[PDB]
C-alpha cells in the first residue's frame, strides 16, 4: 500500500 | 491500498 | 480500496 | 471501493 | 475538510 | 484538512 | 493537514 | 504536516 | 509499502 | 513535518 502524499 | 492525497 | 483525496 | 474527493 | 474513511 | 483513513 | 493512515 | 502512517 | 511525501 | 512510519 501507499499512506501520504504523491 | 491507498490512503491520502495524490 | 482508495480512501481520500485524487 | 473509493472513499473521499476525485 | 475530511476526505477518505474514518 | 485530513486525507485517508483514520 | 494529514495524509495517510493513523 | 504528516504524510505516512502512524 | 511506502509511506510518506514523493 | 514528518513522513514516514512512527
Amino acid at each position: 500500500s501507499y499512506s501520504g502524499y504523491s
